[PDB]
């Protein structure tokens, strides 16, 4: 079934990178309409609506609990500058979420997320994807007892013959949450997702707070001085004699296990999400 766009009723911005914006989906223009989510391009060239076109066909393969839903597409007379509708999670991203209920949401909460997260992240990984932007501020809330991997924006497919996708002319790119060989080579798999898992671990285990984010630490490991291209030089030489993030202060000394486990250099040695979720639970259970 079709979204129309003058339909679409204009009601809040949520995000740039395209643009995310909160819309009332009205056909019966009575105010009564679905509150939707819908991102469109903000400059729309061939190489980025190639992108966006491929975001969509992602999503629209995704069927999970914690993987935010697709809902349709928008299309457009002349041009043909679609708009993805999802569905609106009304609790927003989760670092904000984290952020505003800080220590207010103990131990057994953060790990029930954790849990979810590895969950998502499994299922993505049975369809050959690599997400490639794991962090807090791409996950959403839907409500106290559910999260929802989103930002598919940067996920690729693994080639048919291949463990690992090799990006040739990086863009913009979280370098605190990478891997080494995402670093060095521009490798990018299944277990540098697991790296990045841990660093979103470490970020709920620290409550979001400021100068305890990876970038904060790392930039006081590397010195505060290094700039640009050099901060990457010097990320992966402390990467590579192993520095890492601390165990944040009040963590369970089993969860800084996982973290320390995620951020192994031999990427064989990373383990895999599903193992992590069965330890994730267990150690729920246990609690
Ligand atoms: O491939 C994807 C996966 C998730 C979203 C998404 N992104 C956001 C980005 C910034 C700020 C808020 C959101 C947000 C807020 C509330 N509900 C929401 N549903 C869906 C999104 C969202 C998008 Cl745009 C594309």
């Amino acid at each position: 079934t079709q979204f129309e766009e003058r339909h679409l009723k204009f009601l809040q911005q949520l995000g740039k990178g395209g643009s995310v914006e909160m819309c009332r989906y009205d056909p019966l223009q009575d105010n009564t309409g679905e509150v939707v989510a819908v991102k469109k391009l903000q400059h729309s060239t061939e190489e980025h609506l190639r992108d966006f076109e491929r975001e969509i066909e992602i999503l629209k393969s995704l069927q999970h609990d914690n993987i935010v839903k697709y809902k349709g597409v928008c299309y457009s007379a002349g041009r043909r500058n679609l708009k993805l509708i999802m569905e609106y999670l009304p609790y927003g991203s989760l670092r904000d979420y984290l952020q505003k209920h800080k220590e207010r949401i103990d131990h057994i909460k953060l790990l029930q997320y954790t849990s979810q997260i590895c969950k998502g992240m499994e299922y993505l990984g049975t369809k050959r994807y690599i997400h490639r932007d794991l962090a807090t501020r791409n996950i959403l809330v839907e409500n106290e007892n559910r999260v929802k991997i989103g930002d598919f924006g940067l996920t690729k497919v693994l080639p048919q013959d291949k463990e690992y996708y090799k990006v040739k002319e990086p863009g913009e790119s979280p370098i605190f949450w990478y891997a080494p060989e995402s670093l060095t080579e521009s490798k990018f798999s299944v277990a540098s997702d697991v790296w990045s898992f841990g660093v979103v671990l470490y970020e709920l285990f620290t409550y979001i707070e400021k100068s305890k984010s990876p970038p904060a630490e790392f930039m006081r490991m590397i010195g505060n001085d290094k700039q640009g291209q050099m901060i990457v030089f010097h990320l992966i030489e402390l990467l590579k004699n192993n520095g890492r993030l601390p165990r944040p202060d009040g963590c369970p000394d089993e969860i800084y296990m996982i973290m320390t486990e995620c951020w192994n250099n031999n990427v064989n040695q990373r383990p895999s999400f599903r193992d992590l979720a069965l330890r994730v639970d267990q150690i729920r259970d246990n609690m």
